[PDB]
């Protein structure tokens, strides 16, 4: 499923996301716009074999098992396949393992680079929350 801004926002805030660690709903929204494209199905593959996954791009070498990514951990005890889902409740779930981890929305490359420090309030600006 590929989600438009404001339906997205709204599935997040049901998730008990919005200041999920002191982090608003816009972060939230900025981090899944630049690391998917606000779809579930996304894929990418790093330099070290594991595998980015979902709305998120959940790591398969800490996170969530796929059977392919050797000596790897799966923290969040699912099959990484859960994460692309149209249903994002296995994605924020683990998010919320992952953002109380120690480095908070760090873990997220695009976030730290796109998202940080911008004003993120305008992902969430006209919808109806
Ligand atoms: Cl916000
Ligand atoms: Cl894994
Ligand atoms: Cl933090």
């Amino acid at each position: 499923k590929v989600f438009g801004r404001c339906e997205l926002a709204a599935a997040m805030k049901r998730h008990g996301l919005d200041n999920y660690r002191g982090y608003s709903l816009g972060n939230w929204v900025c981090a899944a716009k630049f690391e998917s494209n606000f779809n579930t199905q996304a894929t990418n593959r790093n330099t070290d074999g594991s595998t980015d996954y979902g709305i998120l791009q959940i790591n398969s070498r800490w996170w969530c098992n796929d059977g392919r990514t050797p000596g790897s951990r799966n923290l969040c005890n699912i099959p990484c396949s859960a994460l692309l889902s149209s249903d994002i409740t296995a994605s924020v779930n683990c998010a919320k393992k992952i953002v109380s981890d120690g480095n908070g929305m760090n873990a997220w490359v695009a976030w730290r680079n796109r998202c940080k420090g911008t004003d993120v309030q305008a992902w969430i600006r006209g919808c109806r929350l």
